[PDB]
């Protein structure tokens, strides 16, 4: 419901595609979806690409994973 799609919370399966910002991530496992990467600031920014064994988490919305620019332009309240 509404509550569940507020933020991002993308969970990723085997073989999708995650990104991290390498200028702003807080550590390495803090990672972005593609959809919120491509709507976010850190497209312009130096990011790793990494291909998802099953699991982990999009982290768009969580100010302790940013530094700047936590949210991509759709989840942004
Ligand atoms: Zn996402
Ligand atoms: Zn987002
Ligand atoms: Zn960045």
């Amino acid at each position: 419901g509404p509550l569940g799609s507020q933020l991002c919370g993308r969970v990723f399966k085997s073989g999708e595609t995650t990104y991290s910002c390498r200028d702003c991530a807080i550590d390495p496992t803090c990672v972005l979806c593609m959809d919120c990467f491509q709507d976010s600031v850190h497209k312009n920014h130096r990011y790793k690409m990494h291909t998802s064994t099953g699991g982990g988490f999009c982290d768009c919305g969580d100010t302790e994973a940013w530094k700047t620019g936590p949210f991509c332009v759709n989840h942004e309240p």
